[PDB]
């Protein structure tokens, strides 16, 4: 099968995930450059999910200048049926990756770090706060990290279980406030990321029952474990970035003039 997106056809070689009313496909041009596809169903969409595609399209073509870290939009065809959205495409998410590493190169996590950091940094720049950062939130795309959405519409998962969700990388504010979301919300979850990047497992994965996960995330009495390792400075940042009140926790700007990301 066949699309036509402004004018311009692409073939399909196949789908690369899915999720709600989304499919993404991964595409070829007539020149036979890849890309790939978002195409959301519009067709049994409420106007509080219209307006959410609406807002993260805006975002995505807003941010295009701003940063490299961000997924490329090439294009994209907006009906009242349908969106469709011409963006590069990735080797792989870094879910799907970090799943299927047993062990992950010093290097590389130091710059695929780097690399979630200024994604993140410049969606703060611009009033966003993402607030749902997970590995799947980013892309591979030939040896760097790209965020490839702003929390603001659906998330989707590789092509399954439409109940999935994960609740190990969010951070004691959100739940304590049951507005105290802030871009500190950010750091936490890009935190945990670093910390299963760095001991293979989240900081709370080891509790079973979801309500006694949430009570050890808001609990001062549950201290993380931060196990020696021959980084110092990264066990120096994974502290900061975890540190329960918001206030005390290290800021994405600070983040950026820390020993860990600017020395080898
Ligand atoms: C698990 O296997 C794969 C994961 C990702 C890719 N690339 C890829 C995924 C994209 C997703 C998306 C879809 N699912 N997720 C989690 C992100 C959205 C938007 C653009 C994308 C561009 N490129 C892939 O391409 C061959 C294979």
């Amino acid at each position: 099968q066949s699309m036509s997106v402004k004018g311009r056809i692409y073939s399909i070689l196949k789908q690369i995930g899915s999720g709600g009313s989304s499919k993404v496909f991964q595409v070829l041009n007539e020149k036979k450059q890849i890309y790939a596809i978002k195409y959301v169903n519009l067709e049994e969409a409420d106007n509080q999910t219209l307006d959410s595609y609406r807002n993260e399209i805006a975002y995505l073509n807003k941010l295009q200048q701003h940063s490299d870290k961000i997924i490329r939009l090439y294009d994209y065809e907006i009906t009242d049926q349908y969106i469709y959205m011409v963006m590069e495409c990735g080797n792989i998410d870094l879910n799907s990756w970090l799943k299927k590493k047993k062990s992950i190169d010093p290097w590389e996590r130091k710059s695929y770090w780097k690399n979630m950091l200024e994604a993140v940094h410049t969606i703060h720049q611009h009033g966003i706060v993402h607030s749902d950062l997970k590995p799947a939130n980013f892309l591979i795309v030939d040896g760097m990290l790209k965020l490839i959405d702003f929390g603001i519409a659906n998330q989707m998962q590789p092509d399954k279980d439409s109940q999935v969700g994960t609740v190990n990388y969010m951070p004691p504010e959100a739940i304590k406030d049951m507005s105290k979301i802030s871009p500190k919300s950010d750091v936490w979850s890009l935190g945990c990321i670093l910390y299963y990047m760095t001991y293979g497992k989240t900081p709370f994965q080891q509790i079973i029952n979801q309500i006694s996960k949430l009570h050890a995330i808001i609990d001062p009495n549950h201290e993380i474990e931060f196990p020696d390792i021959p980084e110092k400075d990264l066990q120096d940042v994974l502290k900061c970035c975890l540190k329960r009140d918001p206030k005390q926790r290290i800021s994405i700007p600070e983040l950026l003039a820390h020993p860990y990301v600017q020395i080898q």
